[PDB]
């Protein structure tokens, strides 16, 4: 069901949460070889989450679940803000700009610790 597909997408999101926090620790410790691998892992995880979210949105639209569509449209937009910041963080790493990496990292935590409520609402709407 769309609801179980969202829980699957939810767990995939939690996987990025865990990998991000161990990446943050590695960055602080200066373990750039670890950071690089974690950033690659995160890119895969964020791509996967987005693909699952698109499928769920398309399914809610086919189902005519107007409230779920509204929430998912808002959530997908928020996801994209996160992704743009993530990609900027990756570029900061390639460039060796630790000051921008720190900024982008802290912005991305704010984007995710703000969209949490909406993510929980969607579970209850589908
Ligand atoms: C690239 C990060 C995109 C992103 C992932 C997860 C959430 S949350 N805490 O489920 O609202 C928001 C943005």
């Amino acid at each position: 069901s769309v609801k179980s597909e969202y829980a699957e997408a939810a767990a995939v999101g939690q996987e990025a949460v865990a990998v991000f926090n161990t990446m943050k620790a590695a960055f602080q410790n200066g373990d750039k070889e670890a950071v690089a691998q974690y950033l690659a892992r995160l890119a895969s995880l964020y791509t996967r989450h987005e693909e699952l979210l698109n499928r769920i949105l398309e399914k809610a639209r086919r189902e005519g679940n107007k409230e779920a569509v509204t929430l998912m449209n808002e959530f997908t937009a928020t996801f994209q803000t996160g992704k743009s910041i993530f990609n900027a963080m990756v570029a900061a790493f390639k460039n060796g700009d630790d000051d921008s990496f720190e900024s982008y990292l802290q912005a991305l935590e704010k984007v995710t610790a703000k969209g949490e409520t909406l993510a929980d609402q969607i579970a209850k709407a589908l």
